[PDB]
């Protein structure tokens, strides 16, 4: 409303208080108020020079509610205008509740998907861009906070926040907005994971309750904890993968023996997946069926042979 | 990235003065630097009502690029500062010395090393403005995470110097400096002395413990404390006498002389407390300690009889 | 309190004087065996005036007891210490003073292991260290005068001080030096910029660790000798001590230049400096003539030591 | 609760047959046998008693060690119901502080010799007041139940300093619901609410930082004015200042001031005289003097003397 | 604070407290330095730190809090004298060289009955007589501490001249 009150102040005693058109009195309005003052309309009379000192300051109040209102919306909405235009946005983004060691390492690997962190402390702020993230400064617990992550119509929610509490009185609450949308957890307590899941926790990870039983493990020998780090970093040469049985597949009713899939592509096979349950290291007569879901562990090369074998 | 999008605003009114007043590649460059840098010079105004309007909202849109600029330039201050410090780091034969930790300690070690390049290295940002008045250039980092030792070029520096708040919190940091430059010189300070072999065992190389230093000191500035005295009066330039440490060259008129056979005290005056063969001191040397060559002197003096010292213990000429 | 105690031995020694038939010398050992559970024997219950008066008295009596026995015991820990706090009476520089507990004044106190010194904290969960590290633990607020009076510091051989801040340790030497205003102060001083001050509050001595670690840290970067030195002296693991030898009247080198006393030669102790009063002169030249009463600073072996106090002597 | 009884009664059966004694022999046993006192009365006649003689140890330690740390509570309670029975003697003429300050710590020291109570919700202060000499009530000086343990209810008076201005307030409202008439000193640490305190019920209020703040200002010239305020207050100066009434049916009653001429016949300073709840300082020469006047002035013991005779019939 | 009138400390501890006095004794010497004490248990060591005058308002309260038990007027007197909003002010006058008074006898000079000034006390440099005895005589360069309407004053500063 300040940039109103400079524009209808200057345009008029441009117009009629020396003498200039319609478009030249605006022209002397836009220049004196941006301070640019580049000079084609000046106080030619007194009555100009007088109210010139007067729309200097007038138009300097104008000049800073312009600068400092409009260049932080113009910052933000030609993010969203630009990206509408010039070039496509690939799937729904993701909400990351909650600024933990584990949601900092969780975005190391989603390193090139469109990522929004809401987190109640201001000074993640910085962290998390320079992580290739978005921020929102919000309490994950209060519902009009999630709501300002988009929650709904996101890919997925990652909640991760300081107490097991506070991550599920917000997982009640994203259930409130998205009661569909993908949940996965952390847990702190092995002693309310099965609340974690009441409150809508679609996925839950305890990541204590792994070190604690990788720690037994690498007494003897430490070879355990050794498989579980190194299959999951990407330095590893062999990744691990979720590859989907296609309809129609040259697999469908072929029993997993029959089919000798670690001797045919070198994949092994840890475990096959049906829905939202796994079975590892499945029997001998295992039935694939097609929509079929398959956990192995293998180099890019023989995964690729892999998918083809699987195939029409 | 945000900084980056800023240069658009100059651009769109070099291209709303390009044509929509008609004027030259060369003509629209100097129109949009006086519009946005509110200058405003003034030879070049609507004369159709077409340029008004592409001059108006690209002046405004790109004086708030204009302005924008200053902080890149705040930024592209720090790079010109980057030009002269190139020039300081290649002053002399020695390198800079990394303090890791801003203490009382390293405070006083600071005031000190005038005349070195220093660098300290603590979390805490309002350490900042004692650090300049001290004399050193401040980094704002965490000195156990390794990322920030880079930060202080740990690498090829002469030495580095630790004393952070906990014992624990120190150790990390010598680990970290040792996963870089496992060579560099460190210098660790002990706030308890349970601890010490753990210093040496990261990788510190001479450890200082100042409380056991002081523990004992008071235990014998009891009866009378020329003890301490000593201890701090050798240590301010106040005092004419200086303690040197004098290195026996190679070739020494010296080598094989045993110290009694020298008679330092009585041919240069220098007192001769201990004689270092490698990281290990040997105080008050026996009468019949052999001089080798590279073993050092640890001797006071005044300034004039160190000169002597200096002298008397060179090697012959070829 | 005592009112209880009262109840207890004024109604049994009459409930077993009258109620019981006894007399005062029956009765009272009869309450004090009754009450007290002893059972000796003496004297029970032979009558069901006494067989309910006994259980009444032994009843109400073990009670009341029970309260003064304790109520006697925290007597018996204060006033026990109370005839020990009133057995300090020697009126001589016997006993030390440490003000505050630190790192250093542990790791003082670990070097006179062999004297009685006094720890005075205002923190309580302190006492466990201070006991098994060799001395007396009192606890008080060393800025209080009335605390400091808790250690007997009027008389002590010295006192030293490094408190938590250089505020408090000021404020506890000028609360000394309002009650044995000459006996000697030592104080740590953890900021360089306020060592006068604490001189001025009447610190005879001033240690300031950081100055001195910063320093030794400034010196230890080309190479560690001057580090090395300090430390390694001491600590008795070297052979050589560093002593402070006085120069006694009706000495051999009394009037003697040091040169011509060529110390150095004669008894192959290391002269360092020579000591005048409260101040320290290093490297002495060659011309210094050695009045009586100086200060010799010296480093050598303990056999070279009794040579330098016998050269010294008539 | 009922497990005492039970062991007790279970003593006095394994004695009552298992060694041939009444009901009346056996009960007497099993007190004393609980309470080890083993005065010898009875001993066990028979190893059917001699087994019940070690397992009554079990039975008869347990309900000797629980009744002495009940009625022990019951007579702490007790004892809490027996010193608050001393005070309400004491209590037509006993001090209550609420709170503990250093003010409270110097007022306390000049009142050497009254009965007096401290009530503070921080406990370890106990030692302190004792060591200072008054009793300890531990409770929140805000809560009424409280005050009700201090009897504030007809007191001399009730000083207050707590933490801040507003629970002083709140103290001094919960004193007018006992007692409307105690008298109620109350120090402020703002200036800003020394009104709000008077509206509670303050009778008297002192606030020590204007006190101060006044004197530190007066002392950069010269600094007499803060050495007057602390000496006359000092008890060690020969000079006293006391408050001096003045009898009904004086010799001064509608006698001037200036007509009295009482530094001039007493020596006594007249720095102010009192009407009620109000005081005038240096009184001005025609002030009649009425019955029930306070004179406040500073005097020699000696000429204070002749004040409060020359002041009579 | 070297040039400086005087220095008012009151700092959050004792300690701090002292520890600033000492330290601006290490600066001017000589400058004047008022100082508050929080505990009476160390009015003395602020002295000795070079405190030329201590106020210990907490001590000062707790005497007008015992004071005012029986009647207030004690706390009553002290709080409004110090205000200016009283009509009587408390001053510090001084007798001026060759003055009307030196050698005259308090007693002689009936000064309350001549200006209406009340004294109650007059100060002989760094020390304070209160209630000064019938037969004190006046000195010149005594200062006189006496608390009256500003009026009045004028008129014992007239009395007290050549
Ligand atoms: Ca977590
Ligand atoms: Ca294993
Ligand atoms: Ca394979
Ligand atoms: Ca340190
Ligand atoms: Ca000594
Ligand atoms: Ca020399
Ligand atoms: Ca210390
Ligand atoms: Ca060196
Ligand atoms: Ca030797
Ligand atoms: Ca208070
Ligand atoms: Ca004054
Ligand atoms: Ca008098
Ligand atoms: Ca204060
Ligand atoms: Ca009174
Ligand atoms: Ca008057």
């Amino acid at each position: 409303l300040l940039v109103l009150a400079v524009i209808i102040y200057g345009t008029a005693g441009f117009h009629f208080i020396e003498g200039e058109s319609w478009t030249v009195s605006l022209y002397w309005t836009f220049v004196t108020i941006a301070t640019v003052g580049y000079g084609d309309y000046s106080p030619s009379t007194p009555l100009g020079m007088y109210f010139t000192v007067t729309l200097i300051v007038l138009g300097i109040g104008t000049f800073a509610v312009a600068v400092e209102r409009l260049l932080e919306f113009l910052i933000n909405r030609e993010q969203m205008k630009l990206i509408g235009l010039i070039d496509v946005a690939k799937s729904r983004h993701v909400v990351i509740c909650g600024w933990s060691e584990s949601t900092l390492e969780c975005l190391r690997e989603l390193r090139g998907s469109e990522v929004f962190v809401l987190a109640e402390d201001e000074n993640v702020r910085k962290k998390v861009l320079r992580s290739g993230a978005n921020f929102v400064h919000g309490d994950p617990t209060r519902v009009s906070d999630l709501e300002k992550a988009n929650v709904r119509g996101a890919r997925a929610v990652i909640v991760d926040l300081e107490s097991d509490s506070e991550t599920i009185h917000c997982i009640l609450g994203i259930r409130k907005i998205d009661e569909s949308v993908r949940i996965i957890a952390e847990a702190e307590r092995y002693e309310n994971i099965e609340q974690l899941r009441m409150a809508g926790a679609d996925q839950v990870i305890s990541p204590f309750v792994i070190s604690g039983r990788l720690m037994s493990r690498s007494i003897d020998d430490g070879y355990e904890a050794m498989f579980v780090q190194d299959v999951l970093a990407e330095e590893s040469t062999r990744r691990m993968v979720e590859v989907p049985i296609p309809e129609g597949s040259k697999l469908e009713g072929v029993s997993v023996l029959d089919a000798d899939i670690h001797d045919v592509t070198g994949v092994i096979i840890i475990g096959v997946g049906r829905g939202d349950e796994l079975i590892i290291d499945p029997p001998r007569d295992y039935s694939f069926r097609a929509g079929d879901i398959i956990l192995g562990i293998g180099k890019p090369e023989e995964i690729e042979r892999l998918k083809n074998y699987i195939s029409a």
